[PDB]
RNA sequence: CUGAUAACUUACAGGACGCUUUGGCUUCAUUGCUUUUCAGGUGAACUGCCGAGUAGGUAG
């Protein structure tokens, strides 16, 4: 049963329609009858875990900040660069919440597309539609833990930034480095399942990307 | 105007006990290094006395 949840979580590849939401149902929980059980204050709290699914995580180094963000890497840089926008932007992950790890896992693990995107059927899709609201930023500068930085835009003018880490590029690095123990460094971090759920996948360990042996000189 | 601004990882410790590596052995035949070769600066710092003197002193 554990290789069944690491599949649908995001730090592994993709994975009988009738099969699958049975599973995603008992996800939630801390049998297919499990299943039918339909309550409706249940729902409300699936409904408020797609609201705070995110692209680009502001918890990653410390988990006291607060935001949402849902945006793609605007614009295409060449081909001598790398960001979040040449990788397929898929891999994407939940946030906000140490109680709702679990209950996110029916509308956001994203068997390549996610289904957050009778009568409880239509209420359902109409709280989505309404709450789905595509390409969010909900961040506010004053009291939270953020990093800053100006740079000297164009000129005599700065512009202030602050770094998001991204969750599609998390997952790459993560996955292709299974197999080299040179280039890999892991760094573990605490507070796991406040963290998100991108994770509580890998447990805190997260497989940086170290720059091959040490440093050497020649007389340059 | 730097993933900005700030930041004490600390304490304690017995790896030990035992140990046959050995046996045997043919490096060996042959052999032409040869030919030719100016080190020069020496005009000069001499000639007497004393002394038994290959000793040792002094005159111009």
């Amino acid at each position: 049963t554990t290789e069944l949840k690491r599949a649908f979580r995001p730090l592994t590849p993709h994975i009988n329609e009738l099969d699958a939401l049975t599973i995603l149902v008992n996800l939630t929980d801390k049998a297919k009858c499990k299943q039918k059980l339909r309550d409706e204050k249940w729902w409300a709290s699936c409904i408020n875990c797609v609201n705070y699914r995110q692209s680009h995580n502001p918890k990653f180094p410390d988990i006291r900040s607060e935001g949402v963000i849902r945006t793609q890497a605007l614009g295409e840089l060449p081909s001598f660069l790398l960001s979040s926008s040449k990788i397929p932007p898929y891999h994407w992950s939940y946030s906000h919440d140490s109680k709702y790890v679990n209950k996110s896992a029916f509308l956001t693990n994203e068997f390549i597309s996610c289904l957050g995107e009778s009568q409880k059927t239509c209420k359902a899709m109409a709280k989505q539609l309404a709450d789905i609201t595509l390409t969010t930023i909900n961040v506010t500068l004053a009291p939270n833990y953020l990093t800053q930085i100006s740079l000297p835009d164009s000129d005599t003018s700065y512009i202030s930034l602050s770094p998001v880490a991204s969750l599609s590029m998390q997952s790459h690095f993560h996955q292709r480095l299974q197999d080299e123990n040179r280039h890999s460094a892991i760094t573990r971090f605490s507070r796991t399942t406040n963290m998100g759920v991108t994770a509580m996948t890998c447990g805190g360990a997260f497989r940086m990307l170290k720059s091959g042996a040490k440093f050497s000189s020649p007389p340059h």
